């Protein structure tokens, strides 16, 4: 038997996880909720969820204070954007098992967070910030200026949530929780995207949703940064919020706050980025004693820039400070364009690189007094592998691979999670074999035990004909470009398979990796006998700037051409039926799919774009201007005009096209597909469409998810003459 | 050979390869009319024509001329340009006036840009126009205009123009101005939309528009706050440039001010007598008021003794609204279409003073419209001929002897002509006859004194010459007995039609209250292609709820939309198969508007009869559609009226049954009439029960999906869908 559409849709074959929250340097929680001792693996029950038997409300999430004296309960969850939401809250006392009733956290709270030490609490209600020193006492109102859709204290607006921070919160406690650092966003002049929301059938008149949303070249939100001392809050007088202004080099024009990182109890570092995102500045600000302000000396500014592109992968990387805070490490691209760990002195311009080579550091995971722990794709020169390394701080040549040889056949893609002081770590392996979860001791790196091996799943999959994955590379202009293929079971090299190109191809993307996945591709390969391939061409990430910056100021050119060239290279692989080649993608993949189908190349018979960008002036400023610069006569308007899918409408006469878009998509506005269809209508091209009423960019509803995949499978089977 | 080998193709339909010529004129006097080439005057009597306006005169103009309007006294011409469409009838435009006798454009005191409506008085050259929701009057074209109203406010106050609902469902027109017969008085309506909710939808516009626009229209959905209405009359002879003009209000009768009502008809009776018709929001009760000007007062009075009640116990009043009266010259009597004691619409003769009228026509047929009345004769269109409800002929009844009825069109050309409409001269001395089928449209001119034909205007013989070689479909018009009642249907049958083989069949559906899809009209449309090229029988059926056959049939779906008319379409299909020449594995259904609603209701009915269907811009649930139309048939969506059936008749609740059929759902995003919402809500329901289906939106298209490129695209898309559902290569 085979892995079927139903299997994928009704999630028949499950991937077991082992998610843990470190609580201390030797303990973690595991949802009843258990507490585990990392040393021995023994566990006691923390609370039965029959403790809230009579609670009366459906509990969404829990959150334990650092000191473990109180638990925060979250209910009435109402999802907003990708990260943002609203909820009700309650505080349960562990010391004396019962809830708090006096001075509760209001309904419709936008964000809550314990300080990093003890049980202090900061929350956001109606765009304003409040602080509770004790869970049962009244809160002090920090900000008074919050206003819906206009002023944002402690939480991000639409574009910051999605493109800058990947988070709704804009609150940063200092390490011991004395200081609360926050940002304030101002959206007064940011234009609003409006779209219909149809809601339940019983709603007679549709609702109009309005969201401040800066499209490429529009007026952006403005940002201010503040620090407040939470150990001197008066119930008599208003809390005083000290402002930290952006450096002079940023106040000269539009700019972003892109990073907040505390260094010590009294030292904070902020990163700022120009609107033309190729110049950024790191401020280190120290707290002044009697005077009570924050100073950011000019001689302590650290400039990060790029002549060939934008700075960072999506944003400048984050610093990891030493204990005294007089030094830090952060990832930057070296002189040959590869991203490696640089070591800075707070007082000095030059850093020394502590890693080198033709491969990249993915991130810094933990920093100790003796070692620095990082993840990279160095192992076997494979851009799509991921391994944990240890680097000796007094001798940089002493680098140990901690995950490389643990199970080299089944494990090539690792992420990690260290305990409070990096005493223990959990390795998470995501492929090529079934995911593997292991617990380790950093004092010597020996493995304590397996936490989850997925043997349950492995026994079930023994019964089904499963596809395989080929990960390899092709040479193009003397450079390696990586591809992967999901191959049908009992794959015959002397046979001719229909091929479907799964595309993303956005700047810094990586679609060829060692990760094990059960998705739509799995079914297409297992049941329909279709080869599903992906390709990382120019603009793709984790392989140096030369490749990544190749599309600087030129979205919709080389990365499009490379998908076409990829499909050509596969035709010449012998086992591909080149009368049956298709391409599909979501978001950026949708844009590339569309551009490829509009290319008039002749290679693809049909394709599917889901929620595609259609022209760049339609998408948000932060993401778009990062790669395209500004849509103005003196910058890059010409290429904004030359890279629309609309302009390629005539070429669509050559292919079969299915266009799909959610009508309540706040991210890629329905507008984008509305303009594509009008364009195809105007040149007389027949095509397939489908809208999803009240679905957003995810088309994530249980039923909408099934509908779309079902619809797409029918399109593909019809296009490929499959019954 | 020389055998017919061409067929009527999709491209033929989309590119207008075979075009119907039509002779459109506009009478300017009692014996003269205007016709376009260039613009000619034609003497109706002789045929002699001189050039009235050479095409070259307005090229110095600088602007592209969309339309023209000659003043009643032929001294001035109104030139319309910068036309920008709004709804089905309303638009904005610029206007310039060309003086004929001085032979040049009036430069001083021009009509402002963005004018909403312009209208000459019926005699002379007075002018009335609406700009920014206010009414202005020009006594002379080159002179300053006097402002009549001062209260006009966009989306709130409408003076002399209708709002969305009154435009689409009450008046079928943007204007709400009425000149008295000689231009002395100017009657107008004011609409107040203050508390009317707004429908909001996205307009995406040109691709250079970065942020979509949101369009906001005052639109009362069933049960919502309706617009209120006031009525006024202003004497245009006593206007002065020194004082603001005085407008005399005429208030509705007591029985209307008691609750929500509508102004449904305005008809001047003489120089000093106007008739009003009002309707209650529950549209079964209407009151005609006859109002007279009082000389010494300057005010209007509607005597309660002249008041006329018209009501219905089995449904609503009139076909879509009460009928309009036709007054005798002395405005002391009138003729008006109403239903007789047994549900048949016939001409009633009324005295202004008496309650009772006498019916001057009788029969198991109906009068369609009164077309003209003179001293001795009344002219009307009816479907009496041969007891064919879908036929239309011009008749003549003698006012002093009701048994003296002459058919004027019946026998003219019985074989090709069975569907007529007429256009009379200014005093009914001549008339143009228009025949729409079953043969090729034919256009003829007649004098009504002797009734002789004067000449053929257009005979479509160029078209006839082209069709001679094309394998054209034929139409079969007939009926079936159900519950002892005749129910008519029409079939567009493929060329060389063979009773002994099985054809696939498409049900073409409207089926709304008072609809008629079975008729004698000749059409070159999508169905002609499907029969001719693709060999599909496309059929239509008038079931319960359809019109022009009496109230017994028409009112059968009263307060029960989505029941019998839906059921009768299913039964129609079972009947069609039972005739033996239908492949019942291949039966489909499609419709637009109400037809889309019925299509959907049918496909969700679980009947097992239809394999697939197409719904275009359908109504999905009645609480989404407008008040005037929906309440006419459904009453109010309240617990103490008819909420139950409103809830019982949505397409959404039938989603589960769509698992059995193939469904194509189509909707323009800028549809102001049946909002995108209605399709949006169907699709969501189908997704929720796991039904796959085909969808297509049209960016910025409205209810008509009538852009050239958009029209071509949807018919092509629909054609692919049907061809695949039927296994046609
Ligand atoms: C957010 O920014 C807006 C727009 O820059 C500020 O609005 C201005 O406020 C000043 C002083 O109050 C006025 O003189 C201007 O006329 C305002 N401009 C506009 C267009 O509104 C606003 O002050 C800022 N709000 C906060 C809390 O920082
Ligand atoms: C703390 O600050 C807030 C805002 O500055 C004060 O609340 C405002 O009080 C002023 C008068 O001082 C009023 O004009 C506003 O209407 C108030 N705005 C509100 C309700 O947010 C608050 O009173 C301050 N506390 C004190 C007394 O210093
Ligand atoms: C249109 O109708 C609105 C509301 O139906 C009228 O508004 C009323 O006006 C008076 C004063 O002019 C207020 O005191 C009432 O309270 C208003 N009614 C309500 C309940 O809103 C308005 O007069 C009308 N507009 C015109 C000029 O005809
Ligand atoms: C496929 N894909 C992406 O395209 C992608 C993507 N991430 C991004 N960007 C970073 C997160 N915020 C949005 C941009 N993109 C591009 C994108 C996402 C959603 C809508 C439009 C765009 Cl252009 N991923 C993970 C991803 O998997
Ligand atoms: C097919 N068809 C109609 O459906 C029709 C229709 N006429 C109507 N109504 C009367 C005129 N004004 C609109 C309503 N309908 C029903 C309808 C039309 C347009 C949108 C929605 C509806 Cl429910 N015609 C002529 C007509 O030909
Ligand atoms: C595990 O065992 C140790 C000693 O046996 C004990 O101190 C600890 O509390 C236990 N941990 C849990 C969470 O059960
Ligand atoms: C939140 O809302 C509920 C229901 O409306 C109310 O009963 C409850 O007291 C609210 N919680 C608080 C603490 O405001
Ligand atoms: C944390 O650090 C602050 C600032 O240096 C210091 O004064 C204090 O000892 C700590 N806060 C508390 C009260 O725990
Ligand atoms: C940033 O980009 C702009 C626009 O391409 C360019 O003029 C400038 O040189 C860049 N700055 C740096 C530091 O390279
Ligand atoms: C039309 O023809 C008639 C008949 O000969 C002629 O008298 C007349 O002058 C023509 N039309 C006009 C009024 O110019
Ligand atoms: C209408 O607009 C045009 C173009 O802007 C202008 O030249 C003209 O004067 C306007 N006409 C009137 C009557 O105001
Ligand atoms: C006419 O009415 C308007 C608005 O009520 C007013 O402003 C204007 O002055 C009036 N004209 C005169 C002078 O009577
Ligand atoms: C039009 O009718 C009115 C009222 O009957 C009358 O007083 C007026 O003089 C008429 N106009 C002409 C000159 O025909």
């Amino acid at each position: 038997k085979t892995y079927t559409l139903t299997d994928y849709l009704k999630n028949t074959y499950r991937l077991k996880l082992y998610s843990l929250r470190w609580i201390s340097d030797h303990e973690y929680l595991y949802k009843n909720i258990l507490v585990f001792n990392a040393e021995y693996g023994n566990s006691s029950v923390f609370l039965e969820n029959s403790t809230f038997d009579e609670f009366g409300h459906s509990i969404n999430d829990y959150s334990i204070s650092p000191d473990g004296q109180f638990i925060l309960l979250e209910y009435n969850y109402v999802k907003q954007w990708r990260h943002s939401y609203t909820a009700s809250y309650d505080i349960y006392d562990l010391n004396k098992r019962q809830l708090i009733t006096e001075e509760r956290i209001p309904n419709n709270t936008q964000w809550v967070t314990w300080s990093p030490v003890g049980h202090k609490l900061a929350y956001v209600w109606n765009n304003d910030i409040y602080v509770k020193i004790e869970p049962n006492l009244p809160s002090y109102r920090i900000t008074w200026t919050g206003k819906e859709d206009i002023i944002y204290n402690g939480i991000t607006d639409w574009v910051y949530e999605e493109e800058v921070f990947s988070a709704y919160s804009a609150l940063w406690w200092s390490p011991n929780g004395t200081f609360l650092a926050y940002a304030q966003f101002n959206d007064t002049e940011v234009p609003l995207i409006e779209y219909s929301f149809y809601s339940d059938e019983s709603l007679q008149y549709p609702k109009t949703v309005r969201v401040p949303y800066p499209k490429a070249g529009a007026v952006n939100p403005t940002v201010k940064f503040f620090v407040v001392n939470t150990d001197s809050l008066s119930s008599v007088t208003n809390a005083t919020s000290i402002q930290i202004t952006a450096p002079a080099s940023m106040l000269i024009g539009d700019h972003y706050l892109c990073d907040v990182t505390w260094a010590t109890q009294e030292r904070i570092s902020l990163q700022w980025l120009r609107r033309i995102q190729n110049y950024s500045v790191m401020d280190i600000c120290d707290y002044d004693e009697s005077s009570g302000r924050w100073n950011c000396l000019v001689a302590r500014q650290h400039i990060e820039m790029s002549t060939t592109g934008w700075v960072g992968r999506f944003r400048p990387s984050e610093p990891h400070f030493t204990l005294d805070g007089n030094s830090f490490y952060k990832i930057i691209s070296n002189e040959e364009g590869y991203r490696h760990i640089c070591y800075f002195q707070i007082d000095k311009k030059d850093c020394t690189f502590i890693t080198k080579g033709t491969w990249e550091v993915i991130g810094i995971e933990a920093l100790t007094s003796d070692y620095l722990y990082y993840i990279s794709n160095e192992y076997k020169g494979m851009p799509g592998g991921r391994n944990l390394y240890k680097i000796q701080l007094s001798d940089y040549t002493k680098v140990t691979c901690l995950s490389c040889e643990l199970n080299p056949e089944r494990c090539q893609y690792y992420s990690v999670s260290f305990s409070k002081e990096a005493k223990y770590y959990q390795l998470r392996c995501s492929g090529p074999g079934l995911p593997l979860y292991t617990l380790h001791s950093s004092v010597n790196d020996k493995g304590l035990r397996v936490l989850e091996d997925n043997s349950a799943l492995d026994k079930m999959l023994q019964n089904v004909q499963m596809p395989s994955k080929k990960l390899d590379f092709i040479i193009l202009n003397e450079t390696k470009f990586w591809y992967q293929m999901i191959l049908p079971p009992h794959f015959d090299k002397s046979k001719k398979y229909p091929l479907l190109l799964d595309v993303y191809a956005g700047p810094c993307s990586q679609k060829a990796d060692t990760v094990f996945r059960l998705n739509w591709a799995t079914y297409l390969a297992s049941t329909e006998n279709i080869i599903v391939a992906s390709f990382d061409g120019r603009g793709s990430g984790y392989q140096g700037d030369k490749i990544m910056h190749a599309i600087n100021r030129r979205l919709g050119t080389f990365e499009v051409e490379d998908q076409i060239e990829a499909a050509r290279q596969f035709s010449k692989m012998g086992f591909v039926d080149n009368k049956r080649i298709a391409i599909w993608g979501w978001s950026y993949g949708g844009y590339v799919t569309s551009m490829v189908l509009g290319s008039g190349s002749g290679v693809f018979k049909c394709g599917i774009a889901v929620a595609p960008v259609s022209r760049w002036e339609y998408y948000d400023s932060v993401y778009t201007e990062r790669y395209m610069g500004l849509p103005t006569p003196e910058d890059n308007l010409d290429h904004y005009r030359n890279s629309t899918v609309m302009s390629r409408a005539e070429n669509f006469k050559q292919v079969e096209y299915l266009l799909i878009h959610g009508t309540a998509d706040d991210n890629v506005h329905f507008q984008q597909s509305a303009q594509i269809s009008k364009a195809l209508v105007d040149v007389g091209v027949d095509f397939q469409a489908m809208w999803y009423t009240d679905e957003d960019h995810g088309i994530a509803s249980s039923t909408a998810h099934q509908h779309i995949y079902t619809h797409m499978s029918h399109f593909i089977k019809q296009c490929f003459s499959l019954p």
